């Protein structure tokens, strides 16, 4: 028993990430197979980033432009290249600690865990979400433009993001491996804010889910509701719609609670509507919307990787 | 900027995490050179769990009776040894991915990561505090028992912590690396209890520090404190009392925001009596103490943001 926020073990990331430098800027990059992935931001100036003209500025650089250190080891550049807003460095050695691995692409509200690097030495891990708006509330320094998020499915390391920016609330913003941004962001110093945002619906009922599994069960009540009415109170306190297949995505958690979506969601209603009345869930004060149902079911269920 | 649980990267945990198996038991080991670490109590049967004798246990058991999997190698195991409340397995293949370790006993309201681990493979990592009371507020199942709680500060891994059971209110107790337990529980089935818990001071004023190097400043006030009026006044809120090797552990983070610790005493003292009137400080709406003074330096900026 007990509920924590909870990151994938960050092993089989730990042996990719190197550093790359390309004049005074130095950063984190994702070694694959023979191919350093990193933020094709490294390239700029101070000045270039104000206006950047990528295309220029890459056909400028040349293989000995990079300096790619893995470890202590230095490797040599071969090659390179851009996709969207990431470089390419081909390098003459594969990574011989490559894992099995894909690239996707996630939505909002499903979250990932982050390997916050620096000089390509891993310092930590965290589990963030994909907020609605397209940020993630990380936590990230100076140096940090390179570090990775990722989700583990068996032996199989699904990598989703990379760091490129930080915005002037504090919170981030990046891309996936690809090079697209997640967001109405681009890789210039320019001005640019995250959007008002909002509440992940689905996640928060995954979490009340969660407390009545851990037996925290106050909030529950002997109402239920209809999508339509709660989505006139979600719309209400700025929370994301409720889609029907949110509600089947809950469908287990509902079967083994005894608490049908629509009466979780007559909880969540009420909870909105009235507070919390000084009591905690989960040992919050606050709703907690980064916790999927996968989550809470993995987590609940304990999944090994 | 952004303030997190942050966990330590977990690889070098992850290539000592073995499974060990004895009778119908079967739970996590660690695998550091030639030994492999785990508790006594897997070779406890049904009956045993009230008042188990495990020197009149483990001397009925050959070296055969251990399983130990390594993935999908198997460890012979060549001998067998009992230190507290820790079985020390000797196998005949020295872990080829040992890390640089040491073996660490913590004090109450330090941190540090833990590896949950089922089958001897790991599930996830999350940060956790010893807490005044000598449990964890861990997240646990049935089977992970022998996860363990480590620091990584410069490259060298200090274990400090080895699962070996959950409590009534759902808190886990365990020992140290050499087999002693945090607090004063015993691994027997017999009626045990947490102790009413506290909330660890110092480390509420480490993460009061951390919200002003972020950039937040609401909950400061004109005011200041003795030492001894704040502790007479936390206490009513069964809050640790603050010592004055606490006062100096604060010094730093005192020097690089510029605010007293008894000034910044002064504030937690009306955010006590107040709340925090529907505002949230680093994302919280509770007042947070899972945070050292050593973390709040290692993860915020050393330049304040003003
Ligand atoms: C023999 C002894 C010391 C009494 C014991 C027995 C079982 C276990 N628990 C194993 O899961 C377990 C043991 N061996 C393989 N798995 C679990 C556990 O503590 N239940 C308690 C139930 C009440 C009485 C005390 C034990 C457990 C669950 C969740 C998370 N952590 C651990 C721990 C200790
Ligand atoms: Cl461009
Ligand atoms: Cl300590
Ligand atoms: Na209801």
């Amino acid at each position: 028993s007990g509920f924590r926020k909870m990151a994938f073990p960050s092993g089989k990331v730990e042996g990719c990430m190197v550093q790359v430098t390309c004049g005074t800027t130095t950063l984190n990059g994702l070694w694959l197979d023979d191919v350093v992935y990193c933020p094709r931001h490294v390239i700029c100036t101070s000045e270039d980033m104000l206006n950047p003209n990528y295309e220029d500025l890459l056909i400028r650089k040349s293989n000995h432009n990079f300096l790619v250190q893995a470890g202590n080891v230095q490797l040599r550049v071969i090659g390179h290249s851009m996709q969207n807003c990431v470089l390419k460095l081909k390098v003459d050695t594969a990574n011989p600690k490559t894992p099995k691995y894909k690239f996707v692409r996630i939505q909002p509200g499903q979250t990932f865990s982050v390997l916050a690097c620096y000089n390509g030495s891993p310092s930590g891990v965290y589990q963030c979400a994909m907020r609605p708006n397209f940020t993630i509330k990380g936590s990230f320094l100076n140096g940090s433009c390179g570090s990775v998020g990722f989700n583990i499915d068996y032996d199989c390391v699904s990598f989703c993001y990379m760091h490129h920016m930080e915005l002037p609330t504090g919170v981030h913003a990046g891309t996936d491996l690809e090079g697209n941004f997640y967001g109405p962001f681009v890789d210039r110093q320019t001005a640019q804010a995250a959007g008002t945002d909002t509440t992940i619906t689905v996640n928060v009922l995954a979490w009340l889910y969660a407390a009545v599994i851990n037996g925290d069960r106050w909030f529950l009540n002997r109402f239920t509701t209809t999508l339509n009415d709660f989505n006139l109170v979600a719309m209400k306190y700025n929370y994301e719609p409720l889609t029907q297949d949110h509600v089947d995505i809950l469908g287990p958690l509902s079967a083994q609670t005894g608490i049908a979506v629509l009466d979780m969601c007559a909880s969540l209603k009420e909870l909105l509507q009235n507070g919390m009345n000084g009591r905690t869930i989960l040992g919050s004060a606050l709703l907690e919307d980064e916790f999927t149902p996968f989550d809470v079911v993995r987590q609940c269920s304990g999944v090994t990787f």
